[PDB]
């Protein structure tokens, strides 16, 4: 429960990643839209108290109208006893007040329920709780629970309305058992098991579920997606998220296919959950941090930001050379309402060893984005030079610049990025890999030439990348040294002849 | 056609992990028992020409009695034209001639057959050839190809002798559909399509299928075990094996879950397969390295390693507390007809950094191995120190010695490696993951402690770990600069009061 006279917020706080002004967030929760305040909300597992998670716990809560200015308001929930927390849920907009909360005098829009797992030793359930006051404060139900199992694991609800079966659906881990429980309800009060579902890499733990329908692109059609978030036993260490493309008549989700496919291949993406409300699309963001290191990072007074929001379709999309997969799409949410501070544009330039491409802006906010197609040529070169790289460098402090790179080499058709940084050293950094690399397939073949493509932004201390147009993302945290930010940004090569030109490249320094 | 006067084997060169004396090995092939000649073989993919992959493509061979002393011998398979390649493949052995190339002056026991993919430009078929020699010189069949479906990616098959459905069984790859196909014949050379099988993690293709029955511990029973190979696009980066567990009938294999599960979470370990004629357990072993830079290790004149040898068991193991799963485990294969140069060996001792453990050898071989068993304690300590650490070091070279480190965070549960080595840099280190960790459960808990284990061996440029038990298994080759190799061993930490009880401890030198 400490805290102090140490703030890194100046080289180390994000500006359009969401962050608790002090303190300890975790799993974003109840997220949805309010169409006639035309406001978009964000609640999050809250330790107020600590630089840690611990108990009493809460959900934090702050809002939106561009899905990037985060405005922090007061506590929308809490606990009874220091004993226990609200643990992670979701938000519903009850609009025909089958819940019976609602007045005539509350708009349908603002009928607002909240599902969450309420944390007592030795027992969790799921409870909920009304706002009438368009989000911001709430009331207990009262005659919570109104899901037990008798269960010390049994968490996380994600909750909907299923037009088609006419009820209310809800998808809720029972953590240990590796199960996915599908109840309904007409009433939200009172629920009814309609099937368990166990798939994809199970780890040690289910957790934070999620089923949603996704469109598919450039067509009428859709599919029913099944979320999942995994911690501990990430294949790629800690935590992770999951997903399978299916169908879903309101009682069982049935996968197309039986295969395991991650939503983000970075290391710092848990918990992911979609909005409710959205018109048009679906909408998500998730925790981006590592349960295996959280809560040793170098940041003070708050620890942990959110990722950007991201919009999810799916997409026909080639894994091999053969072979098409309907695959999960995901790109960042980023209004116009965003400051352009400073910008480099590019056209048509060959890379080699002494074209360079070097921002030279006036001075650095620590927001940067990157936006970059190009060709592989056919040009032979010696082994090591099979690649071109981004660095992204810190101003220069105890004169020693920090960087960090994000690659790609054309012998092995994959991304790479590698976040090392020298003399930075905290708990845990066992555990913190440096080195995470993508496969992929060219997004498209200019004749016989290959051509890539890949958007990353940077935000003083999250890297978002999103490879061939949003065909695989990876979200990972960086940790310079005290004081140290993202300063410029260098695309470099060591190769004479070019190996990869640049159809386009937009660097660009951003603010709030 | 590079090869010369620079040769590493001093310190690179593995003593009792198979290595060819010059040239490219990647995929192991044909691996079964000679019952008369009381004799193990090993065959592979071989390029003899370069110190990477190329064509013609052979099978190389060689035999031993004791699964760690290789005899190298003549190539057993080559291609017709420069142009094309033996694939992978197998091997089995013929007892009732239904092949009918076996006389009467033929032992059962040895009426080899080896069914392999013909790799011709643009065409990849399955072919078959028979030894009358007990496995060193090879005749193909006449009427080759044996299989052919007009695909440019259809390869790999591993065949055994289905007893149920009495006939030859064959799963191979159908590569870029994502197909593992099964066949079944009576003949090996008349082949009809049983089924397809798709699960798991895809990646970008599948490889060097492999089913079998493995037995369940402690008990009369079995279950039907599916491997597979996955590259590139490995969650881990590259290459990687995986397997799924369930029933096979001799014409569909049907896994009891929809669960992925990975044969070995370290980088090297691809291209497993396993045993012929195998009396008693299943056993096997793997290419040791990662696709993603097995041609630029700093090797010479060979390059690639295989694994150990391997015993294959299914063992009820706590993924979580709650829940046990079955799961496949494999321990190393160590006769004793290994000499023990010197050892270390202690009992009930407590870990403080004023107590380490350092190993003090008369000289090095570079073939060391580790046996522990621990218990973690009721101690709070600074989240920075609830680690040990077994530190490999090389003797000092250049005033510097070269370290590789492998601990367990009691806050994690969790085991971890550090393959970093500074100062020596190849091509293609930007996808050498240099940290990697595995989550375990208590193998036992003594009371309310844990209790935890770990045996690792390590052979002058791979090292293999397994953890409690054989219950998970990391692979991981390693490069230290310019002769330099393991010569002394410590096992320390950080905490003043003992955290971790090291219950047994046996660290060894060992030799051929
Ligand atoms: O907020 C509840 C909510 O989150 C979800 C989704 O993640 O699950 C959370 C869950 O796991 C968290 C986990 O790690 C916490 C961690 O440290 C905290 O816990 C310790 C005591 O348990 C404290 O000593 C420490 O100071 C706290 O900060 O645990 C490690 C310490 O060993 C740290 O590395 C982590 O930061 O908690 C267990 C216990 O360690 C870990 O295995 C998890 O990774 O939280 C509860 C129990 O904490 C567990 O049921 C969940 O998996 C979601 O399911 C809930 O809705
Ligand atoms: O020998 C066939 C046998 O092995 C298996 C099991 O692994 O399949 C191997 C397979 O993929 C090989 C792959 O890596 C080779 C690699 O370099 C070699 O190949 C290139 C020729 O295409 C050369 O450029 C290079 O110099 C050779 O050393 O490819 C990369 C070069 O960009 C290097 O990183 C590798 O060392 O080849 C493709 C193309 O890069 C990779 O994606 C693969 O990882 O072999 C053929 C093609 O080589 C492919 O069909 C196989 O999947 C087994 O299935 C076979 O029975
Ligand atoms: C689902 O799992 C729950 C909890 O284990 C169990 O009570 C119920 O039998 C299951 N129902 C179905 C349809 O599988
Ligand atoms: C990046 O470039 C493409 C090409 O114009 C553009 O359509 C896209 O909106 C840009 N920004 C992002 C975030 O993808
Ligand atoms: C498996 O796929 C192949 C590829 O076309 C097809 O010929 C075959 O009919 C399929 N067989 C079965 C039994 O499903």
């Amino acid at each position: 429960s400490i805290d102090l006279s140490v703030d890194t917020s100046e080289y180390n706080r994000p500006l359009i990643h969401f962050t608790p002004e002090k303190g300890w967030m975790n799993d974003p929760n109840g997220l949805f839209y309010d169409k006639t305040a035309k406001l978009w909300h964000l609640y999050f597992q809250y330790n107020p108290n600590a630089t840690a998670w611990g108990q009493p716990l809460y959900w934090g809560h702050a809002t939106s109208n561009d899905l990037v200015h985060w405005d922090e308001h007061e506590i929308a929930i809490g606990p009874e006893h220091d004993n226990e927390g609200i643990f992670s849920g979701s938000i519903v907009v009850d609009h025909n007040n089958t819940s019976g909360f609602f007045n005539s005098s509350i708009d349908p829009n603002q009928r607002i329920v909240a599902i969450y797992t309420n944390n007592i030793p030795d027992n969790q359930t799921q409870d909920i709780a009304f706002s009438l006051d368009g989000g911001y404060t709430f009331t207990k139900y009262e005659n919570n629970p109104v899901i037990d199992v008798s269960s010390n694991q049994f968490r996380d609800p994600k909750v909907f309305w299923h037009e088609d079966s006419n009820q209310w659906i809800m998808v809720v881990s029972k953590s240990q058992e590796y199960k996915i429980q599908i109840f309904g309800s007409a009433n939200l009060k009172n629920w009814v098991l309609n099937s368990n579902f166990s798939s994809g890499y199970y780890g040690n733990q289910y957790a934070c579920p999620g089923l949603i329908e996704v469109p598919i692109e450039n067509s009428d059609k859709s599919k029913w997606v099944m979320f999942l978030a995994i911690n501990p036993g990430s294949p790629l260490g800690g935590s992770i998220n999951q997903y399978f493309v299916g169908d879903f008549d309101g009682f069982q989700f049935v996968p197309d296919d039986s295969q395991t496919r991650f939503v983000d291949i970075g290391k710092d993406f848990y918990a992911f959950q979609t909005f409710s409300e959205v018109e048009h699309g679906v909408l998500g963001l998730a925790w981006a941090s590592n349960w295996q290191y959280a809560d040793q990072v170098p940041t003070n007074p708050w620890r942990s930001s959110t990722s950007l929001a991201r919009n999810y379709t799916l997409r026909y999309v080639h894994t091999n050379a053969e072979t098409k997969q309907l695959t999960l799409i995901q790109n960042p949410v980023l209004p116009d309402s965003i400051n352009v501070v400073d910008k480099l544009k590019k056209k048509n330039v060959k890379l080699t060893n002494k074209k360079p491409i070097k921002t030279n802006f006036k001075g650095s906010t620590g927001l940067f984005d990157f936006n970059i197609t190009f060709k592989v040529l056919n040009l032979n070169v010696s082994p090591g030079k099979t690649h071109f790289d981004i660095l992204i460098n810190s101003q220069e402090l105890n004169s020693s610049v920090d960087s960090i790179k994000i690659g790609f080499d054309s012998s092995q058709s994959s991304f790479y990025i590698d976040r090392h940084i020298p003399n930075v050293e905290f708990p845990r950094k066992q555990f913190f890999t440096d080195k995470l690399a993508a496969y992929l397939e060219p997004l498209d073949y200019d004749q016989d030439l290959r051509v890539f493509s890949l958007y990353g932004i940077v935000d003083k201390n999250i890297i978002e990348l999103y490879f061939n147009d949003g065909t695989v993302a990876m979200t990972n945290t960086f940790f310079m040294g005290e004081g140290k930010y993202p300063h410029d940004i260098q695309i470099v090569t060591d190769t004479e002849e070019p190996l990869f030109e640049l159809e386009s490249v937009i660097i660009r320094e951003l603010n709030k």
